[PDB]
């Protein structure tokens, strides 16, 4: 754990930052063709941070063209895997050298607490880039068992220009989850970050040039959803799009592919993740520690967040007590105060969506056992709502904020049925002392990860992604992320 | 190599067949709810074969419901891999016992010649099922390198109810390419075959019941594209659709996914496959033999068909000469006549499309060097059209008939640029005596298979599928077909 | 489960058997060069069964020469994996057609009960051959991530002539465990079975010729250890030896390799396998069912047999009670009486070794809680000895008979220490209701398999083999058995 | 490519080195218990470098004991793969910072020329460690297809205390080839280096402590073959030995295993590697360039060295001519002189063996076409001996010096038979323009690597190791090196 600075010292670092403002295309910064900009404001203070280039289909066309040329060049693609690894490791170094700068910049643009930006987001981003850089020259393709008269290989090739559309809850980490495997594979990429959180991706693109990523191989095009993301998804020279965000918006990229060049689309979408607590747990306070973390890490702005606590009727009350006590340890406020584990939500509009589910809870006359408060029109208290039946809108809809629903069950067959009563299937957690119960819960819950007696998303080597409406066509992290950005080729050589 | 019968003998098998007519749903035959039928006719004669149930959204809803109930109660997927292998092997045994019956039925409904139905289609169908049956209890999933405090498995689970939408050109073989891996993975499957070629799929689904595939696990819903295919793609309980057919239609299934439950979609589509012949080949007669087979096997009704001959100027004429000689061994006519390697095209509508390209050749004043004639409104001669420039419509568009365009090059860089001059990328073949040239053609042609010094699609162990607009998201055959029908799950077990 | 016949009917099948008697070399039977024979007698009756060729280094030389020629030929090796699979599947069919004959013959030569020979040994043998036949055309080798200037494959090739030295406790199953992977890989093999149990291997070799295994590819050379096994291990043209038997004898094959041609040696040796029962098991009677089976299946003549019951002090007595009750279900006698789960030990000499540990228990004044009796100088009762400390010779030495030692423990750290207090490391079983305890026991016991809440050896797809002195250099079953019989080759093709 | 210094500058680094002298055991330096030493001298001058501790069975016992205690308490192996990777990367960083120091030290002790020590040995050593560090958290184990009633994992565990016995020809590189994979797998390692070349291993073990390799995990015990190597191979707590050296000595470690605890033994031994040159190569000068490098890199003190040139009669003379021309670029002399590609042989004893083969050439009245002279009792010229028949001693025996035999062939079947005319099978190279010939030479030469149209040993990702008497049981480099130091375990968890 790197040492945390003081509030004043972070403010001092903020004050000296030269925030990026222009798109990054073909090796350097440039304004949008139409010269428009949009406001990036610190959600916790209201202060304007920068006037960021507001790109449209014209800018996207230029960015894709510079990526297409670089791909056809071979300037990046033709380096050896060991060489591509070296350059991406250089990039990760530079991020590490600039860690405090990037951590403060991430916090300012997003509302995320500096404490977690420094200890989690930045180290996780640096480690994602290192892991995928190191992986590329460890990947073996195959030869097929075809006999002595032929030599058949089954190998992988970079798909081409790759569009990467990002959300705002983990700007840098999501950036690394995508560019890591995509760049290591030898693709050129065009990154359209969230307009709420565009600054750090722009800075990382500049650092990548310094590291020797050639011009045109890693471009960042900031702008709105319809204005910049749709032309990217529709572009006839983009070979593949990887998207993370809402299901509603991910569906559009399936249309964009269908109506353009049949580009491969991979979606990582939302979830309504359950946390199942059996009555045979060995340590209830440790469970409560994991449930609180799962529900409220990053203010609940987390695709893997625990949002449905599904708890055995005999331990519900004892668990709720220990959850309330754990919550006393979760300070919320000024994202640059290192004492805070909770910062501001990303934007007035997102704050309004979360707070609307506070209202919905009260409309449904549900018991708000903990939390329920708002501050400064941008902070929501960690909230726990008891007595939530599967028919509640709080049970069924992704809130993406610090709001935990609680549902009781009487036997494990009901817990599993409840856990699967969703159109989503991203993640799940299960808590039990029993081998029998643990095998049931981890095998029968239909989710892309099931953690047992802990909360989390795995590590750099385990794939992450959704069943059902939580994802489409792939997985982030692990060696399987490489599949997103490559085509399989059978080379069959007669030898008869 | 099984022994061919006489024309009269095949006619006698045909006269005794009890052709299936009804949807196969939940372990038995049934009529469409609305009582509608459509006329399946022998494309070589115009004679009615059967009035086949014309299923609609309601029948699709019943078929999916039975597939869903079978999936949920585990009657198939809870059997061990070894048990699922045994039942699939029973099925392939049954197809083998009914080989002649199935070959004649396949010919009658499709126009495909009995000779190839008996020696290629049925044995390849039987083998596809055996290989994928045999594969399932040889597949290992993973555990991830996460250290001593946790145990992390990365496993595959069956995705659920699977929709399988098939084309008319290889009815039985495409069926096996889909149900082989999908049933072996433990999915329930609802098959919507082409209306031109529905009889054999129905017969197989009946034999699968006999072999112990439980009720609801393998259903066949015959009917039209909009009437039965669309409701299947839109169905909220179908988890995945695998499609083989035109790019135009495959685009629709991406929209159906976007507009319903975000089901996984895998598309296998058309191609415009090149055949590159260098001036350093060791046996021009053998090249001619492979190029003729690649262009005119199955009357060019073949996704992998050689349709663009891209030949070095020094060998163009001497190749064409041996091609003509080879074409003298390719007899066309009555599909039940064992002497014919070429039968009838699938329908008057398709014959029209193919003939309009013969007219287009004349419109473009191109040299028709071989063939060019039609017979009886349903046969087309193997045709070779010389001097086709990349701007020609015959160079750019999928004809799906026995029509080979010929284009010259001077150097291998031009050959490669010509081979990739297409929105497609399904297959490619390349002939050369040079190690240097072989590696260069193998690596630089953007296709899912490149055969060197032969024509083909690989074997059971090699993946088949398109780059670019020839495919989306997957590969048929090989162990990679398994990925289409399964979800990855990380099971992360704390052990701290 | 195939239907069991009556005692009289098995006797009738025995009476009509034409027992093999000669070595099987280069496609057919032949006497030993020196014309000597040795007696094969039914251990349960004393009756002579056959005078079997008593081969020496001369016969071994001929067998290896016929295998060397076949390997150099390519007659087997050069068939495609799919073709080798077909022939080995034919062989498995023939065994199935002759199942009752082989089951009776196995029982007569070995003492093993006909009930288990019919229901277990023969089906397991047939399934081993089928699994490895099916596997061969599912195995992919690799290509290395070396960049664009070279094409590097990493492939596997058959090592050559392979010597297979077998024990007597599972003659057919061990035969299949070895020839399966070795033949599927394309090696020629020379099999030296145990002199106690040579008949069924000879019969299987004849059936393999009928199935189309070419002459010289699968030879069987019966004879003594020093007389026939040592020349095989020393032969300068044998490329690899796979051995199963005692550690003492396995050590010799390391010397034989060192003193001859450095052939690869793989050893599968004995064990002193623990069975750990925690005090938190959910069903004690079901544990007792698994412990009794583990200790006494095949009369304890089992490398994976449970021989050290390591049981928590609070459940020892309750477990011993349920073990005694389970034992009432285990009838021992006349191996052709289908009512018997226990048959005769393999030979007077082995009977004397087992009975010597009965004496040793009484010498050490240990409590013999169950069993302790002998019959007919060839049957030992299932025996349970209580109060066995780690210093006892019964704790430390492989008995290979129906004798279970019992040791108490007070906490799981002592159970694990006890479990690992051995020079062996073949197998282990652990029984617990706790996830925490199950993870500890399965990760910290140093054995090649740990089964949890059941007893066994895995299945056809899981590797089997020993840590420490229980094995050397490989694993039987699973895809990893293939490694035993192949060499890795890197083919590096410049392409610069 | 790092910048070479002047002869005087290297001499000045040499004059300042504080050479290690003591065994490295349990995290620090210590004397041998008996107080003995042996004289390590510069083979180019005769000057004493250091009196090095001369360890015996007692010191080996202490080193193993510290390695055992470290293994049992998990100080290294209980760290995560990612943590073990980080410390190994620290180590490789340290070697990089001391590159010049280590290169000069390597030259002094071995006679290897400083130029190759600086540009090949050290960078390859540094890279070996990085690759194997980077690999460990990319390795996935397996789960087996056993059905729904059980969960079966097939995992790898570290084998325990590992003995690593090294030769003198590539001291640092062989060290990395062994400790890279073995430390990454979590083993403790006891290294017994060659007495000629012990200094650099000692230095590295000290740097490994600095890098956070815990005490006892990486020990170095210098001393003689019988005195230190034998007790290591016989030690009852060493689980595995990996050996690289002569076949004669490697045979002894198989006996040591047999006569102690049945520890796993992996042997990498000598070779007699062929270089096959077809008459259809496109650039005879480039072939000559690869054949010269293959024969005379590291003065022919190279297990992969080209020692049998097997050349088509039509190109023999024109090849030899360009070989002579190439040899004019290979300067021999003072190992600290950066101009020299060839330094001193390792010892007067080895110089004697090499010279006796020069005398043997003259005895056999063979045409010495190039070289043939010696200087100063320790240098040997690059020598090419023409007209060597397969019956010659120079054709059959490992010389391990800069001596190339030349043999002609008329057809490729004879070339292949000549290449395989040996008890060895470590490496081979093959030059041809023909695709047909390349596949034929690639597949039919029985060696662990066949390079086509180049000379080499592959790269970090490809396995290196011998067929036949060149190896036993394993491969160095690549992911397969991991198998040497790990045990497979099936964890079968009932879930019925
Ligand atoms: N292919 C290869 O990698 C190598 C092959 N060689 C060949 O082997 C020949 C002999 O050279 P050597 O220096 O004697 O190599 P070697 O095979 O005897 O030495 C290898 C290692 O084994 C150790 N050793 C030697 N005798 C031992 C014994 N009785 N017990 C245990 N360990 C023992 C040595 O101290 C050294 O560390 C060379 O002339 C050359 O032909 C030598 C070096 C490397
Ligand atoms: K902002
Ligand atoms: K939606
Ligand atoms: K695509
Ligand atoms: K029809
Ligand atoms: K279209
Ligand atoms: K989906
Ligand atoms: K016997
Ligand atoms: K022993
Ligand atoms: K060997
Ligand atoms: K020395
Ligand atoms: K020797
Ligand atoms: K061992």
């Amino acid at each position: 754990m790197t040492e945390l600075l003081s509030r004043e010292e972070y403010a001092a670092i903020a004050a000296t930052l030269d925030l990026p403002q222009r798109a990054f295309i073909d090796g350097g910064f440039r304004d949008a063709c139409g010269g428009r900009t949009f406001a990036s404001t610190n959600p916790a203070t209201g202060e304007l941070l920068a006037q960021v280039a507001a790109c449209d289909a014209e800018d996207v066309g230029h960015a894709v063209a510079s990526a297409r040329r670089a791909f056809e060049d071979g300037r990046w693609r033709s380096r050896t895997p060991a060489e591509r690894k070296a350059a991406l490791l250089r990039l990760a170094e530079l991020l590490e050298e600039h860690l405090l700068e990037l951590a403060v910049m991430e916090s300012l643009d997003s509302g995320k607490p500096i404490r977690e930006c420094q200890h989690t987001d930045l180290p996780e981003t640096i480690n994602t880039l290192r892991w995928h850089a190191e992986l590329i020259d460890k990947i073996y393709d195959s030869t097929a068992p075809v006999g002595s008269a032929a030599l058949a290989m089954v190998v992988r090739e970079p798909i081409g220009v790759v569009g990467l559309v990002l959300p705002w809850n983990f700007p840098l980490l999501m950036l690394a989850w995508k560019i890591g495997p995509a760049l290591a594979a030898g693709c050129s990429v065009v990154v359209k970050p969230a307009p709420e959180t565009s600054l750090t991706a722009l800075r990382v693109a500049e650092l990548a040039s310094q590291a020797g990523i050639p011009a045109g191989v890693f471009n960042v095009v900031p702008g709105g959803g319809r204005e910049a993301g749709e032309p990217l998804g529709r572009h006839p020279d983009v070979a593949m799009v990887s998207f993370t965000g809402s299901t509603a918006t991910g569906r559009l990229f399936l249309k964009y592919a269908a109506e353009s060049n049949l580009k491969r689309v991979v979606l990582e979408c939302g979830g309504k993740n359950p946390a199942v607590v059996m009555n045979d747990v060995e340590d209830l306070d440790l469970v409560a520690q994991h449930v609180v973390n799962g529900a409220f890490w990053n203010m609940g702005e987390n695709c893997s967040a625990s949002s449905r606590l599904i708890v055995h009727a005999e331990v519900r009350e004892a668990l709720l007590e220990r959850i309330g006590a754990q919550l006393r340890e979760w300070r919320m406020g000024d994202p640059l105060d290192p004492r805070n584990r909770l910062g501001a939500l990303v934007s007035p509009a997102h704050f309004e969506k979360v707070r609307a589910y506070l209202d919905q809870a009260r409309t449904e006359r549900l018991a708000v056992r903990f939390g329920g408060a708002t501050e400064a029109g941008i902070f929501v208290e960690p909230t726990v709502v008891d007595g939530v039946s599967p028919h509640s809108r709080l049970f069924r809809e992704e809130i993406f904020g610090p709001l935990l629903s609680v549902t009781s069950f009487d036997d494990i067959d009901e817990a599993i049925a409840l856990a699967n009563d969703t159109v989503y299937g991203l993640a799940a957690s299960a808590y039990t002392g029993s081998l029998r119960h643990a095998l049931r819960l981890s095998r029968e819950i239909r989710a892309g990860i099931v953690t047992v007696n802990c909360f989390g998303e795995g590590d750099a080597s385990t794939p992450f992604g959704g069943y059902k409406e939580s994802g489409f066509g792939g997985r982030d992290k692990s060696v399987w992320a490489h599949d997103q950005y490559t085509e399989l080729k059978t080379i069959w050589i007669d030898a008869s």
